[PDB]
């Protein structure tokens, strides 16, 4: 039932890291740490799939046929679906990088889930969305390194953009406590 947070304002921004499961949360958006293929797997993939309903993968499968052609979403790119029986208005789709894949590109490729996700929130002007911590489970990129990519990230572009609400939501003590860390020494940085 203990479930640690903290908020930071940036400018009329709020960056909120929390403790908790991403399919509970109540924001415009949240964000899938999905695989090329869209059609789900483990992890949050599948926990948001089981959560949204058998509608989600139908979504992601006509916009695999249609929209992009059979083509795979491409590391760092996003999708958007509805959230069907999940509380969030949006899905946003995303691939995070696979640890050590593309060495030289894969710090870009992270930053890029999260610069895609947060242009997509401001042109279609919703006001608040949450990530997990794509790319640490089973795509196996560091926590302490994915945590300061992320942050980073999302900091820079709230810093120089209206969006409203982002939420970093980690399923585990171990990853807030690290985030929190993190957070913390890029906020004394500002
Ligand atoms: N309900 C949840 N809410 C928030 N975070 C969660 C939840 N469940 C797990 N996490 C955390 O979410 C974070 C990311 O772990 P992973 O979900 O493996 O994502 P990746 O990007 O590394 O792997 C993508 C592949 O895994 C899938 O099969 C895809 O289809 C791909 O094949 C970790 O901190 C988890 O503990």
């Amino acid at each position: 039932s203990h479930m640690a947070s903290m908020k930071h304002n940036i400018n009329d921004n709020t960056l909120e890291i929390v403790v908790g499961d991403i399919t509970k949360e109540t924001t415009n958006v949240i964000v899938n740490a999905a695989n090329g293929s869209l059609l789900g797997g483990g992890g949050v993939d599948g926990a948001i799939h089981h959560a949204a309903g058998p509608e989600l993968l139908k979504a992601c499968q006509e916009m695999r046929n249609n929209e992009l052609n059979g083509e795979e979403l491409p590391t760092g790119e996003v999708i958007i679906t509805s959230g069907f029986q999940l509380p969030s208005r949006f899905i946003i789709h995303t691939v995070g990088p696979i640890w050590n894949q593309t060495p030289d590109l894969q710090e870009e490729l992270l930053a890029n889930c999260y610069r895609n996700a947060l242009e997509l929130v401001k042109v279609k002007k919703l006001s608040s969305i949450s990530f997990p911590s794509i790319s640490t489970g089973v795509y196996g990129y560091p926590i302490h390194e994915a945590a300061a990519i992320a942050l980073q990230t999302i900091i820079q572009f709230l810093q120089e953009n209206d969006v409203g609400l982002v939420k970093v939501v980690l399923f585990s003590e171990r990853d807030y406590s690290i985030y929190q860390e993190k957070l913390k020494y890029l906020i004394e940085k500002i």
